[PDB]
Formats: structure tokens, sequence, C-alpha cells
């Protein structure tokens, strides 16, 4: 059912939406970003982000908002609306989901 997380690496098995699956855990997440390759093909997704070149005031490419629900076999882990772009945003969860999952210095 569930897989034991070995060392802080992008590898772990928890359930999402309503079924178990694999994923990757980041030890330094700021904003939950999930690539488009994991988004509902039923409808397209687009957002407004920022791409500041300092001198080249630019804007980042729209990233879906479709929120994902990741929960460990214990029936809990974290779920929030991430950013999904068809360019592979490094697939990272949010500091909230990570902190809980196994990032917060629980001591």
């Amino acid at each position: 059912w569930v897989q034991p997380i070995t060392a802080q690496k992008p590898s772990l098995t928890l359930w999402l939406d309503d079924k178990m699956f694999t994923g990757l855990i980041n030890t330094g997440a700021d904003v939950t970003i999930i690539k488009l390759e994991d988004w509902p093909p039923n409808w397209p997704i687009t957002d407004t982000l920022t791409n500041l070149r300092g001198i080249g005031q630019s804007n980042n490419p729209k990233q879906s908002s479709k929120y994902l629900t990741w929960r460990d076999k214990e029936n809990n882990s974290g779920l929030i609306k991430p950013f999904v772009i068809p360019n592979l945003p490094v697939n990272l969860w949010g500091r909230d989901l990570l902190s809980q999952m196994k990032i917060m210095m629980a001591s």
C-alpha cells in the first residue's frame, strides 16, 4: 500500500485524489508546482506568474491552479492548489505539505 521514504529524496508513495501512487518530496519547497503532464487533459490550464530579469521586467508563463490532494496511507499529508505548466516545473510540493509530510524539525 505505502512505501517507506528513504532519505530526503524525490521518491515516495502516497495516495492522491482517491488512489495510491508515487511522487517526489522536496526538502525545500516554497510553492507547490506540478507539471502539466499530471493535469486533467479534459480542460486546458493557464495562470499568471512573474519572470523578472531585474533589467528585463518579464512575466512567468501561466501555470494551472487545479489543486492536488496528496495524503499518506495514514489518511493525511497535504492538499493545495499548485502551479501546473507544460514545461516540467521540477515537480515540487508546497512548504505546507512538505513540512507536515516530513520536513518540519519534529524534535
